[PDB]
């Protein structure tokens, strides 16, 4: 029932290519540099300098469109300001069936394989479908923006691809609100809070959420840009859009502690304060609470205790997956 992006139609494209014995070439979207950007990721800027647009298949021998999942570990910000999607995508991960609502099944470098791939965003009140080639921006044989931590996974680089298409460049996503992005991955209504007001049922509003699948972003609000992703003392990053990707408590020497845990789409650079991962904290937790939580990586997730996470973040969103129609 989705609505044809610009009337492209993924199957008819897909099938057409394959018959003429071709790859397909995207026209509304091409491998050129106002697809990258005017500014920034402008054609004479450093920034793009040495950009070639390559298949992934001109990469390397095998590429992948899931490897093990279409998971968070999947989603690594590359050189653009586009936290706030990349946090979205990473929380949608959390859904397998939202998930693979925006990534449809089925969808590979093999079977069926003409270079083109097709994602579902929620558009102005409709669901539409959108067709993007697999032509990706690379520097020296490696992608420019979004990567996957695993090397031949292309499936979260082709999703944020097709969201800088409908946006009309890489360059649009620069600076946003992980509420949007929310939106146009779920058709949902999203609530914010100010954490320096918190309700005081807040913990609970954020375990029930994650209950019902809702995505939950948060962030520490610069008025200064200055401070735009300057780094905390404590190893967090300013003006830049984290996932929220748990909330559990444990019995901390004998106590009852709510945590909360988040994930900087870099996929690394993470608290370092009471929780963090090699935090003395853990050593005084139930050992099966540790064992099911508490994960020694550098992934770019970790976990703060709420009071902490109240002190340092500034503002939550969560979006509701079932909102009421008006
Ligand atoms: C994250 O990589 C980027 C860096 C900007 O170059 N940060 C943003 O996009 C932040 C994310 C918020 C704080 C969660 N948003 C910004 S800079 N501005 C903005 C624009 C539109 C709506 C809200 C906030
Ligand atoms: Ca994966
Ligand atoms: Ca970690």
């Amino acid at each position: 029932n989705a609505i044809k992006y610009l009337g492209q139609d993924y199957e008819n494209l897909r099938a057409r290519c394959l018959q003429n014995g071709v790859l397909f070439q995207d026209d509304a979207f091409p491998p050129v540099s106002h697809s990258l950007g005017f500014k920034e990721l402008g054609p004479n800027s450093s920034k793009t300098y040495g950009i070639k647009w390559k298949r992934p298949t001109e990469l390397l021998s095998n590429p992948q469109f899931i490897v093990d999942g279409a998971t968070r570990t999947d989603i690594c910000q590359g050189a653009l300001g586009d936290c706030w999607l990349l946090a979205a995508i990473a929380s949608l991960t959390l859904n397998e069936t939202i998930l693979h609502r925006v990534v449809p099944y089925g969808q590979s470098f093999q079977e069926g394989y003409a270079g083109i791939f097709h994602f579902q965003l929620w558009q102005f009140g409709e669901w539409v479908d959108v067709v993007v080639d697999d032509l990706l921006p690379t520097k020296d044989g490696k992608l420019v923006f979004v990567h996957s931590a695993q090397g031949n996974e292309f499936w979260s680089a082709l999703l944020e691809k097709a969201y800088a298409k409908v946006n009309g460049s890489y360059e649009a996503l620069s600076g946003g609100c992980t509420s949007e992005a929310f939106e146009d991955f779920t058709g949902g209504v999203t609530e914010w809070y100010d954490l320096q007001k918190a309700p005081s049922d807040l913990y609970q509003i954020i375990l029930k959420a994650l209950e019902r699948g809702s995505l939950l972003g948060c962030s520490i609000n610069i008025s200064d840009i200055r401070d735009l992703e300057a780094i905390t003392f404590k190893n967090l990053v300013r003006g830049h859009a984290y996932s929220v990707t748990d909330a559990k408590q444990v019995t901390y020497q004998g106590q009852r502690v709510n945590l909360i845990r988040m994930r900087n789409p870099w996929g690394e650079v993470e608290w370092k304060g009471p929780w963090s991962d090699n935090s003395y904290e853990w050593n005084k937790v139930d050992p099966y609470e540790r064992e099911q939580l508490r994960v020694k990586m550098e992934d770019g997730e970790f976990w703060m205790s709420f009071r902490d996470f109240i002190r340092e973040f500034t503002k939550l969103e969560i979006c509701n997956l079932t909102p009421d129609l008006e």
